[PDB]
């Protein structure tokens, strides 16, 4: 490949101590540049912008000019927009010149030229004239440097870039585990892996004052790196993290072009304030992991996603929470001091084990509650009373066996209401049990034998209207 | 103006969750943010110095920001702060021309020593949130309140304290050395779920008591001294679950 950077170059006549490479300057000049002989190089560069309705306010950096260069820009609506007001200022603001509208009035220009030894310039194009919400006007914009032919171009666009542009950064994030969920403080920890790398040609080396072809920072964060090299680094953060984060086998290595990445194996805790249990134990819920850079857009964005391993990894045993399907995707959000910061964010689809909770509670609830149905066969009422008596007692002892399943919430889930019904029909039982003894010690069995049909006709009715009612009312 | 004048403070807090109540030890813990801005020709600097229109300050509180560049600057504290805080996104971002802002997420956990359990579980709380600057009010003082976003924020599901009512004050404390410093302090009412409490104890025991009650209809005196006896162990039976 071919190779990039600054030199110094040191050239002599006649002078044998030029080859030690330390020759001072001396004599009168010989020799000159070659590019000043002719017209300089033009760079011209087109881009389409929109003014939407909060964002009727839009500034771009361009790149540091040399004494000597000119400026131009122009500006000319796509349709029947408005035509906006432009101006240069130089990166604190300080006024440098103000676009004229042509006598043709479809397009406003500027221009400017380069006085001090370094300038920066910042084009400032607003529609901010009152505060009509037109919608989606839209423009064209044309810059270029020493190009003073910007009205009619003619080639495609020439050179490099005038704007600068920001620096790409390719993520990727892999789950190894789910190691608990806190029902009650609502959030929930996760084991896995983290990606990053970027190209600047900023932190490249030469070999020769290392001899060697990897250079690599170890057990530190991005943030003490960027500080200790004076650098700016695409520096991250979990967006809902809780305490503290444990990290492993954390390196950062940069290879002579530039090209860098990172590397990270992390144990953390995250917020979820979205859980919602009232569908218990038939919910479902999302695990979100966002990543945040800590620097706005213009500097670092999120360009790609990197699938180096599975995103979601098999492990050798049964899990509490299934996996059903994984998405991944790249966003922006509000940042702090205006401007934007990219996000990353990976979100998980689990649900419980059903069989788990199906065999362990339903199954015997179904044969308690069965067992109380039956005695209203028997026609010795005592005998139903008693085993009635008997079977409440058996309720209550298993609800509370069970109640290690029972989460507490401070709010009613599906089981505890279906509990409860099952509870006060149990207890109804009994009570039904005591006036049919009463009646028939006073001489009316008939009444009692009908009390009997019409129970057993209707119990199970009940017990189907309510589970009818609760899937109406909770899962459509 | 012949006299000094104290510099005025905007101040803001939002809710985001409460993710916990201690009913023995009475504390509580909860999530959020807090905004603070003043202005300070003294932090004015001038754009060619730097290059740059914003100047700023990050993972440090005002404490070492004051003491890194020698100014005075409004320092804050919880007042019944338990054990430390945990920060998150702290920053100090300052103009050219003074004005400058502060920024933080926080979860905190703050003693509650006015709990009353009396009427459980009917009872209604208070949770007071009071934030103290930690100079004297001649030179910092708590000016107006913003609302940059709702004061209690709401959460998919359902939650085990319900809000109520919110207010938000600003008044003056008594200080240490004399003087006086400001204070704003955020109240929220809250209930429990009553349906919830309802529908899990009352309704069973009321049905327990009927049991026990409907027994003397009988005249089999032993029938209904054994029905007695096993509705006491059901009874015990439920208290205990
Ligand atoms: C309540 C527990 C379920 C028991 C099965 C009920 C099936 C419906 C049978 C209805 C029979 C009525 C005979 C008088
Ligand atoms: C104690 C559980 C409540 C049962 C209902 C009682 C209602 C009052 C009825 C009084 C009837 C007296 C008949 C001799
Ligand atoms: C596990 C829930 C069982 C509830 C009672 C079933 C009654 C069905 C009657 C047809
Ligand atoms: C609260 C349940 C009331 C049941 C009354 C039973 C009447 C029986 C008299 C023979
Ligand atoms: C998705 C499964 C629907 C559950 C409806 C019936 C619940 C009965 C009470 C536990
Ligand atoms: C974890 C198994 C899902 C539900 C299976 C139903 C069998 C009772
Ligand atoms: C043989 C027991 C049947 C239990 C059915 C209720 C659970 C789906
Ligand atoms: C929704 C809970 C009702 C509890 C009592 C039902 C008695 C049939
Ligand atoms: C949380 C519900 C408040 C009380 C409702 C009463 C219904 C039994
Ligand atoms: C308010 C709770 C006591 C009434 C329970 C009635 C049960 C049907």
């Amino acid at each position: 490949t071919y190779t990039t950077g600054s030199f110094q170059l040191i050239l002599g006549l006649n002078a044998p101590q030029v080859i030690s490479g330390e020759g001072e300057p001396e004599g009168e000049v010989f020799a000159s540049l070659a590019s000043l002989e002719i017209k300089p190089e033009a760079h011209v560069q087109e881009l389409e912008i929109r003014l939407d309705k909060d964002t009727r306010y839009l500034t771009q950096h361009t790149r540091n000019l040399q004494p000597g260069d000119t400026f131009h820009a122009l500006v000319e609506p796509i349709g029947e927009a408005p035509l906006p007001r432009l101006r240069l200022t130089d990166s604190g603001g300080k006024p440098l010149a103000f676009g004229l509208i042509d006598q043709p009035g479809e397009s406003v220009e500027l221009n400017y030229t380069c006085d001090q030894d370094i300038c920066e310039l910042v084009v400032h194009v607003d529609g901010t004239d009152g505060q009509k919400d037109s919608g989606e006007a839209v423009y064209r914009l044309l810059v270029g440097i020493n190009a003073p032919n910007l009205r009619e171009s003619g080639q495609t666009p020439v050179g490099s870039s005038v704007f600068l542009e920001s620096d790409l950064v390719t993520v990727g994030l892999a789950v190894d585990q789910i190691v608990g969920v806190d029902q009650r403080s609502e959030n929930f920890s996760v084991v896995g892996t983290l990606k990053l790398s970027w190209h600047d040609p900023k932190l490249g080396f030469s070999p020769d004052q290392c001899g060697c072809t990897v250079k690599s920072f170890e057990d530190a964060s991005i943030r003490a790196v960027a500080g200790e090299i004076n650098l700016p680094l695409p520096s991250f953060s979990f967006y809902n993290q809780q305490g503290n984060r444990w990290s492993q086998n954390q390196v950062i290595f940069v290879t002579p072009d530039g090209r860098a990445s990172y590397f990270e194996r992390f144990t953390v805790t995250l917020q979820a304030p979205d859980f919602d249990f009232l569908a218990y134990p038939f919910d479902r819920q999302k695990f979100s992991i966002k990543v945040d850079l800590a620097v706005p857009t213009n500097m670092f964005i999120f360009n790609e996603i990197e699938r180096f391993q599975q995103v979601v990894g098999d492990q050798l045993g049964e899990e509490e929470w299934v996996v059903t399907s994984y998405s991944q995707e790249i966003t922006e959000v509000p940042f702090e001091r205006g401007s934007t910061n990219s996000r990353f964010t990976t979100t998980l689809l689990v649900k419980r084990n059903l069989e788990y909770y199906i065999l362990r509670i339903f199954v015997p609830l179904f044969l308690i509650i069965s067992v109380s149905w039956v005695i209203f066969f028997l026609k010795d009422y005592g005998r139903q009373l008693e085993v009635a008596s008997g079977n409440l007692l058996v309720f209550v002892a298993f609800n509370f066996t069970i109640s290690g399943d029972l989460p507490r919430l401070g709010y009613l889930t599906v089981l505890d209401r279906f509990m409860i019904v099952s509870f006060c029909l149990t207890a109804i039982v009994v009570l039904i049990s005591v006036c049919q003894k009463r009646l028939g010690a006073v001489g009316k069995q008939a009444v009692a034998a009908q009390i009997d049909t019409w129970v057993l006709v209707i119990y199970p009715l009940v017990y189907s209207l309510y589970i009818i009612w609760v899937y109406l009312r909770f899962f459509t």
